[PDB]
């Protein structure tokens, strides 16, 4: 069976308004969390730099695909009489979610990675199958959506919807057990906020899935909305909300080792307004 | 009953000439704010360098929100004889300040609360009930002006601005109890500054319902322009105005803790051409 | 009586080909001005950065205006024969310096200031009179030349034109004051350069004016390329010169208290290939 | 014999959709390289900056190179009915990347040469050799691919393309000669990495001529789809992959340095999360 | 006599391709240097920054310059049928280089005495006098080649540019009058150094000259692209060439002065993996 595509739904002037601001918002917010990043970048250790420059891709990456759509929604839908109708580059309001997510979600393992405790090379094993697993769960939800069936075709929604969600369960069973050793290795302070960050992150994954039973299931103006509102809260919970937390965890990781002779840190770590360590010299 | 919207105003040359001009002279404004913000990032404390991300923030979205704005108002209006005559592209003259708004207030409660002596579970209590409060009054707003009736309903705008009115009492009870609290627990000097950094946010603040109630009230270009030049003009000094103010505080609360043996500074720390602390190695 | 506004007059090629020269070289000027202050910034002290920060801001503004100028130069003409005759969008290749005024002419004199030696309430008096006053003289200039007659007013340019004076006045005899006041309390040397300082920033003032005369008087693609060349070449002498000369005030200042046991600079400071005082730790 | 260009083929949605998600990736993952490569800046040696530096190169010019085939991908195609008719601007899709290519690959071995032995003078030799061999391989391919016969001419692409076959033999012979001379006086621990570095640069390589074979031989919008897959992919590897390794041995090659006297660093180097070397002070 | 101008010549499609390689990877390599200008900024004394400062200019202006004419090169020229047609936004493909030479040519001038042995005063006469001179040789060709005679008069080319010849030489009498007097007073190492870089910047000088021949004697879209090819090609060997040149004399003199005590440096110098000079502390 057929249904339409999301970016063939004429758009009223409140889902109009509604759709402009929350990609605004959402492009306006993960500027704020690129900026952030810059300026916190050196309370955190060079061993836990990883942590840095991976929150810091998300950011860009992120950041430039909600700016190319919100360009792409000026020059997308034609107003005719009292509704927005779309033309052709409205599919770019939408599409170009699928890339961001593509380079965000491997980077979001990493990041969460970063802060656990393994090392060397089965770390790598590990790196690899993530930032693998999650890169072929986004593709495969692409073409389903976007590139095969052009986002009109139940079949293959539900075929390489279940394909995607199946790179979902690996991507995730790798990360849970990586977790799940560092914990005990961790000190208690940080294992207690790994295990939070990691239930924030699998949790927020699951939102995601919701905005592609829509697009299976409901078709119009309305949900076109609804589609464009969820997705875009999710990505402002989700990416200023979980790396604000591992960059909490990568600090405290950076004040532990600092304490402990591991290494100096030129400024003192303040977490909290606590004290967390000193500033040193070499 | 129903009432033009702002965007839906032909403009004279005299209008559609300061409307350019303050748009171009906010954006500008805040975009000198950033740089100041960057230069001046290493004067305060790691202790307090919330306040700093929260002013870059402040003004990366506020600076982006006026670019968006001032290019929109090239495209938004035909000249047609002696009048400018508004496009569909007009709306956004007017709405993206409502994406800035979303951000920065949250943002300038954080700001505040930076430099205030909160810890503990009050502390992200506040920080969250701020940031909820903030966004909710913002968006409420949104809705009545914007989305709901088209701006063209009086009705809506007052049921939508009311709701936004409580809000708004509600953020602001939530700050002033905060301060309240701290300023017996801070320095004489301190207290002092942060008492009227908080009486320079609530009364700027006051400023931004009367543009609301234009639009309930008066239509006409005369009053599209009044709009502008009120909103661009509260921003300059809302937030060049009070982010300065929130850097004095921090500042001279960084220094405080230098000298108290708290922390030390790379830096030395001047205030008004005053030395508050000396420069320091770990 | 009635004069043709500047953006009124049909260029011939020559005519346009050097207003677009001395547009895109202003700008290219006034950006790696802005390079220069960056690269240069930590050659002053933190006494001093208040300098560091203003002129950052007239360079950054200033920037920002010749783009959009020379991209409304490229949209407001269009060649009709051998000549290119203006559209709507030529008044946008004017009224944007107004707006680059209103910013740099307050930020010129904070940056005087800056390098002077003035504390208490007489400092946060002559800094708020030199901000309103040059404010005041710019945007009154502003509604003579472009709002109230169109720029097409006689009467109008001559009635804005002589407020703005006043205001002219007024900012000028309060930063003269400042600085007679300063030049017993500095030291020779840089009382020396206050000095000239002063006598560039009020002379390259002088210029300007004299763009506005033309527009009372003359009328002419001729006249209309002989105001961008002013002010153009006005903008370049009047922002690389006087920011580079104020620079090595706050060198020199810094330098001294250096010297002087006041504080501690990283860097050594040389000037003119001549060191004026020694890198040192806290 | 003739054969229509890559950029002559009009495009299914589905190969639309999948042109621009690789476009957009690839400059998407070029931009996340870029901010890598600055944050990490510090942790190498001011002796093996220059790996720094190349690698910056290679990730700026790749990305704008990568903006503009995406700007040229939306203005370079024309929807009409279920096929993207190309425009004129659609070798713009295309042609850009032999500009890339020619400060890259460049800028490829001068990283490569980075981290090797040799002297400063007879180095001169092999970086300028290296430099001029890499140059001449990708220009003689833009004659071949887009320039002669306008990437329509069998004949021509046989003979510049067998010609740019001849200059990757030559630059390839010097490269490997330079690493072949190196690995001797290198440490086991990093000879070992630089010769992985240099297979996998070397066999990165080899995947180029591959997208030009199929120009030869095929045409179609399957194959103008499968030259910006093949190319896309590519870039990816071989840019975020190979800058990634190299910095690995100017890490690796660092801490030597200070673990040897050589010279210090300020912060410590961590590789895998192994502290290589301590931070010192002068 | 009436010769058609450069921008009034109707390009092949191999011209055209050509054209805008060569524009393009004009832009690209200026890219490259200008972030090479920053990362390496810190290897040089501040006593050496005017240096960097230089070079950060010309690297800026010339890299916008660059971007600038590939925009307008995409805009300036339609295909009908087999030959791209010149528009009358053709002109800006050629003359917004004179715009970049008249910062750069200056700066050029100012780079290469930054490192010589000139200081105080007669210095400041010797700046001026070059900077002058510079900027009125560009000027003059300018008006010869775009603006007297819409660069289709053949007696306008020969005067202009005859003028423009004179600056020339009394320019460059300055600046090797300038570098004569240095070479005696540097160390012979460095001295050199600054013999070569001057062979280098007046060698290069002199390839511009015959881009402005052509024009005067050779009509014709082989020709117009001759001259762009010229012209880009000198670009970037005599600014990427030329003013790493100047970076290694400011670091071996800098190096050198750190021997000497004269200062101190924070890194250590290596030039050709040769460390010239070991950080220091104050
Ligand atoms: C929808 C729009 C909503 C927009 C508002 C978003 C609000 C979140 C931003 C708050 O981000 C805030 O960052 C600062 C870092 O400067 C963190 O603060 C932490 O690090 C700083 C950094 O030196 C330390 O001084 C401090 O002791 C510690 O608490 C806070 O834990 C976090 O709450
Ligand atoms: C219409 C819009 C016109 C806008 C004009 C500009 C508005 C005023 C801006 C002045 O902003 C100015 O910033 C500098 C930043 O160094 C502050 O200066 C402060 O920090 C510096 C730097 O450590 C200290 O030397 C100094 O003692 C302290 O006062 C000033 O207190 C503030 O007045
Ligand atoms: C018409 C358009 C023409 C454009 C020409 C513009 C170039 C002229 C300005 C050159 O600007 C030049 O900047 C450097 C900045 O380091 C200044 O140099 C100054 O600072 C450096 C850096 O610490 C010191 O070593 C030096 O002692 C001191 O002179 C020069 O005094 C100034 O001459
Ligand atoms: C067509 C376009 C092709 C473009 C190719 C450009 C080739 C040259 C680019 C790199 O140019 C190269 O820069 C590095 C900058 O660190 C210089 O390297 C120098 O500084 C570094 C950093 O302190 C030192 O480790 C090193 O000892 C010293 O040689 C090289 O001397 C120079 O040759
Ligand atoms: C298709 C699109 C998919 C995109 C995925 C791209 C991400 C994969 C690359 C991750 O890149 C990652 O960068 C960090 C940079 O700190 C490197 O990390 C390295 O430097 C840090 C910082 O000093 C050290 O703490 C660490 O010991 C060392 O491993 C990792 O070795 C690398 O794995
Ligand atoms: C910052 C962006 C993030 C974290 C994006 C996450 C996206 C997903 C986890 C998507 C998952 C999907 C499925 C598992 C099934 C249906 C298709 C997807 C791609 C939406
Ligand atoms: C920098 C921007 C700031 C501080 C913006 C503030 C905006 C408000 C405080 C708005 C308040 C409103 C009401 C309380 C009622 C009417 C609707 C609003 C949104 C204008
Ligand atoms: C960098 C820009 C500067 C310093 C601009 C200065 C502008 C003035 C000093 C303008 C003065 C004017 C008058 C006093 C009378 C006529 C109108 C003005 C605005 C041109
Ligand atoms: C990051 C980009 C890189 C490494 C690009 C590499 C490109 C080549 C090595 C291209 C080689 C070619 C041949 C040797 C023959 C056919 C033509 C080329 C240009 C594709
Ligand atoms: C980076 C750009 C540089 C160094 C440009 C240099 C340009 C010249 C030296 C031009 C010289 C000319 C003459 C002396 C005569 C003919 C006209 C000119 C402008 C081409
Ligand atoms: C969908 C929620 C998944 C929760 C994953 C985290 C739980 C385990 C944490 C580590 C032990
Ligand atoms: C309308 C859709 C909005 C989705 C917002 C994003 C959801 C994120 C959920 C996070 C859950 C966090 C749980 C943490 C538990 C710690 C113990
Ligand atoms: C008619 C009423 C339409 C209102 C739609 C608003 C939807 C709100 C969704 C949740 C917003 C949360 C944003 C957090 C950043
Ligand atoms: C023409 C309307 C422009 C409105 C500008 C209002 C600016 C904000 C008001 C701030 C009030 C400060 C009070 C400080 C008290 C201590
Ligand atoms: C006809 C006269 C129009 C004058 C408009 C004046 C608007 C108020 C000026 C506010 C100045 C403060 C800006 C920072
Ligand atoms: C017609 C364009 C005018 C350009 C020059 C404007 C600046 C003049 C500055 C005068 C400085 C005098 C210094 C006295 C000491
Ligand atoms: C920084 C610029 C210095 C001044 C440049 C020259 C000013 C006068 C321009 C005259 C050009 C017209 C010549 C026509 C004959
Ligand atoms: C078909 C798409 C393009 C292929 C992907 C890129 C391949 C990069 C080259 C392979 C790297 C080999 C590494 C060997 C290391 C020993
Ligand atoms: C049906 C379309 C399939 C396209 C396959 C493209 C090649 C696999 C993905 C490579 C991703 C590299 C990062
Ligand atoms: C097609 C024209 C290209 C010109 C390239 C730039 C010419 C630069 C000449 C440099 C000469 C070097 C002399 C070194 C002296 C030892
Ligand atoms: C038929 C194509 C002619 C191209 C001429 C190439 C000129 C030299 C290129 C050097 C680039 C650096």
């Amino acid at each position: 069976d057929m249904i339409s595509a999301p970016w063939e739904a004429s758009l009223t002037q409140a889902e109009h308004s509604l759709i402009f601001y929350f990609l605004a918002l959402t492009g306006s917010a993960l500027l704020f969390g690129l900026a952030r990043t810059w300026l916190t970048r050196g309370e955190v250790g060079a061993r836990y730099r990883t942590a840095v420059v991976a929150r810091s891709g998300i950011m860009i990456v992120a950041t430039l695909s909600y700016v190319f759509m919100v360009l792409a929604f000026t020059s997308g839908y034609d107003h005719v009489g009292s509704l927005w109708v779309p033309n052709s580059e409205a599919i770019m309001t939408i599409a170009p979610r699928y890339v961001e997510w593509s380079i965000a979600v491997p980077l979001l393992s990493i990041e969460l990675l970063s802060v656990a405790t393994l090392s060397g090379v089965s770390a790598r094993r590990t790196r690899l199958a993530a930032v693998a697993g999650a890169f072929l769960m986004i593709f495969t939800g692409f073409l389903g959506a976007v590139v095969i069936g052009d986002g009109r075709s139940v079949g293959s929604l539900i075929i390489w919807g279940a394909i995607s969600t199946v790179f979902w369960i690996i991507t995730a069973v790798i990360l849970i057990r990586a977790i799940r050793h560092s914990l005990p290795q961790l000190t208690p302070e940080a294992a207690a906020l790994l295990k939070t960050a990691t239930i924030f992150l699998m949790s927020g994954w699951a939102v995601y899935p919701l905005a592609y039973l829509i697009q299976i299931l409901f078709a119009g103006g309305l949900w076109t909305t609804s589609i464009h509102i969820i997705l875009c809260t999710a990505d402002i919970v989700v990416k200023l909300g979980f790396c604000g937390l591992i960059h909490r965890i990568a600090k405290l990781r950076t004040a532990e080792d600092v304490r402990a002779g591991v290494d100096i840190h030129t400024e003192a770590i303040w977490i909290s307004s606590v004290k967390q360590s000193d500033a040193g010299i070499p």
